[PDB]
């Protein structure tokens, strides 16, 4: 029942999971989940969180945790092209370490699993 | 005392021009301004999702009407300051002190101003 895009187990409401080769810069790491950002949203207060993390968080809380400012999900916007580019190229290891020792950009893992990986 | 060096970056430039830095390492091309071809300073985001230096874009839009990457209509007033995270990534780029004859310190870009003010033997 593994995710077909990332090769790991998770709910739809939760992020894909990755095993990153290197230590990712803290500023690309989501404050909520403490993993590198996925589908980043910018807040009006200038902070950035995962779509899924922020959607889930705003069901329970109504303030940005970094600045305590009021936060509405509908006012959050997709982060810039630049930010998405930096996140896409982050290096990950294939989760099927039993057979596969491939290392690739995060945005490329899905195609590897769907088309090429014998472990998937 | 006449036409002195910038107090904040230690290099010679006019106020309408960007600060200047000597980068220690290759900077990721995604953090480089397409207009000036240096690492972004005071990044602004366009409605088309692109990012340029505040001073480069303002100068560019004086006689131009569009985004240099995609030629979509572009107005300076519709541009916005880039996210905190983009600023934070840029701040940590390593630079060399410009006063290379007397000082060999390497530091994060955001720290150069404080270095010149509080530490450098080469500043005035
Ligand atoms: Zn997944
Ligand atoms: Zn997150
Ligand atoms: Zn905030
Ligand atoms: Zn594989
Ligand atoms: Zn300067
Ligand atoms: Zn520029
Ligand atoms: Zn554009
Ligand atoms: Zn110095």
């Amino acid at each position: 029942p593994l995710c077909f895009e990332c090769g790991q187990q998770h709910w739809t409401r939760e992020n894909h999971l990755y095993n990153y080769q290197n230590e990712v810069d803290d500023d690309l790491v989501c404050h909520i989940c403490l993993q590198p950002l996925l589908q980043p949203l910018d807040t009006p207060c200038g902070h950035t969180f995962c779509y899924k993390c922020l959607r889930n968080f705003l069901q329970e809380k109504d303030f940005c945790p970094l600045d305590r400012k009021r936060l509405h999900f509908k006012l959050c916007k997709k982060s810039s092209i630049l930010v998405h580019k930096l996140l896409d190229k982050l290096l990950v290891l294939c989760p099927f370490s039993s057979v596969c020792k491939d290392v690739m950009q995060r945005c490329d893992l899905e195609a590897h699993l769907k088309n090429r990986c014998p472990g998937a």
